[PDB]
């Protein structure tokens, strides 16, 4: 089997992107944030605090004649931005672009915290990093990609996200036509659960090419480039007025800036981000200063290939034995 969806930004910063996807009998479409850095499918439902709701839409499992409580199952998650949700578990049929899972655990809220609530667009998260840090107790839970995963053509999804436009999750297939060149393999890591891999170094606008290894994680779920201090502060020193900012929390620019590509390396090969995709707006409505899309990681404890980052890519997540990245232009 296989499945294609199309993935959307939210608004006009790709500040986060959203799939549709059907669960239940009768399909309820919910609108989710797929997240290649956590591993619970967690939706805002029926059973979620209602002034925690705001115009989400919810997943009702008593209309869904698939759906079956999970027996004394309860989750509780807190993401790196700092925002969090916790509830108990159903299964449910649940199918993503054509490609369907009975039996997938369904996590429904019934508290999230603010930043979820203030969010409209974005009706759950369905994680696709390792099932090992799926958050059910007392049973663990499997991804959607591990359910499905033995009925794909073959064992992986891709992520092709649009800047400022649409773009494509497939399951089960490579679409040969959506990428340029050649898809070049690097090894990942799953021994902290994520897409973890190590890219061979960076360049600043046409500036050489730095070799360096940088281990860091491919992640949809999160919006920006987080990577080593000394590379970033090499990034925005050829961007004149900026600076790191602690009150905004981060580096900030004129906004009146053309700002330089960024490339990082995956193996021999380059993947080049325009200066455009680092350009994040306003720090508020109406101010000069623009939140840069490269920001430290030295806070985070990990670096973080964002949606910056993977939006300038065709990103091949490999789930065979052996699990492997692949990156090409597009």
């Amino acid at each position: 089997s296989t499945g294609s969806a199309t993935t959307t930004p939210i608004d006009s910063l790709d500040d986060a992107y959203i799939t549709p996807v059907q669960i239940g009998t009768p399909a309820q479409t919910l609108n989710l944030d797929f997240d290649t850095g956590s591993s619970d499918l967690w939706v805002f439902s029926s059973e979620t605090t209602a002034s925690e709701v705001d115009g989400q839409t919810i997943y009702t499992p008593s209309k869904s004649t698939t759906a079956k409580l999970l027996s004394g199952a309860t989750w509780s998650i807190s993401y790196g931005d700092g925002s969090s949700s916790s509830g108990d578990v159903y299964t449910d049929t649940v199918s993503v672009g054509g490609l369907t899972v009975t039996g997938q655990a369904v996590e429904s809220a019934k508290k999230v915290s603010s930043s979820f609530t203030e969010d409209s667009t974005i009706d759950g998260l369905l994680g696709l990093a390792f099932s090992t840090l799926n958050t059910v107790s007392p049973t663990q839970q499997k991804t959607f990609f591990d359910n499905a995963k033995a009925s794909l053509d073959s064992p992986v999804f891709t992520a092709d996200l649009g800047y400022h436009a649409p773009g494509t999750y497939n399951f089960g297939f490579i679409d040969t036509t959506a990428y340029t060149g050649s898809i070049t393999y690097t090894a990942v890591s799953t021994k902290q659960g994520f897409w973890e891999w190590t890219s061979t170094g960076y360049a600043v606008g046409s500036g050489t090419f730095k070799s360096t290894s940088i281990d860091g994680i491919a992640d949809t779920g999160t919006t920006l480039l987080y990577l080593p201090a000394t590379v970033v502060s090499a990034y925005w020193a050829q961007v004149s007025g900026a600076k790191s900012s602690s009150s905004v929390g981060g580096y900030v620019f004129p906004c009146s800036a053309t700002l330089p590509s960024f490339t990082f390396g995956v193996g021999s090969a380059r993947i080049v981000i325009p200066g455009d995709y680092i350009d994040f707006g306003p720090i508020s409505t109406g101010s000069s200063s623009c939140f840069g899309g490269i920001q430290s990681s030295a806070g985070i404890g990990i670096n973080i290939f964002g949606d910056v980052a993977l939006k300038a890519a065709f990103v091949v997540f490999n789930g065979a034995t052996t699990p492997t990245l692949g990156f090409a232009s597009k």
